[PDB]
């Protein structure tokens, strides 16, 4: 049975006007800006951008990859696919 999301979990993350995007739940570093309540810091692979999202927009990677894990034309998407599959826990700073 599922637990709540935790730092290191891999997902496709959905934001308005974008295809479901490979991403991970990030840690918050000491001294770093915390997300609003009920929100998680989401690091998007490929673009290397962060946004704050709630669970409604977070699709666990293993379950969803056969649907969402396909090449897309959008900038940084295919880079993103490589990273989630090949080094999802690396530093991309
Ligand atoms: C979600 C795909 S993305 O990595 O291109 N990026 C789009 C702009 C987003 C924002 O509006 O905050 C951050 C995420």
């Amino acid at each position: 049975m599922p637990h709540a999301f935790k730092p290191g979990d891999l997902v496709f993350a959905k934001m308005k006007g974008y295809p479901h995007w490979p991403a991970r739940i990030d840690d918050i570093a000491d001294g770093a800006v915390k997300p609003p309540p009920n929100k998680y810091p989401i690091f998007f692979f490929g673009t290397h951008e962060t946004a704050f999202l709630g669970p409604k927009d977070l699709f666990p990677y293993d379950k969803s990859k056969d649907k969402y894990g396909k090449p897309n034309k959008r900038k940084g998407f295919n880079e993103g696919l490589w990273e989630i599959q090949n080094n999802p826990h690396a530093s991309y700073s």
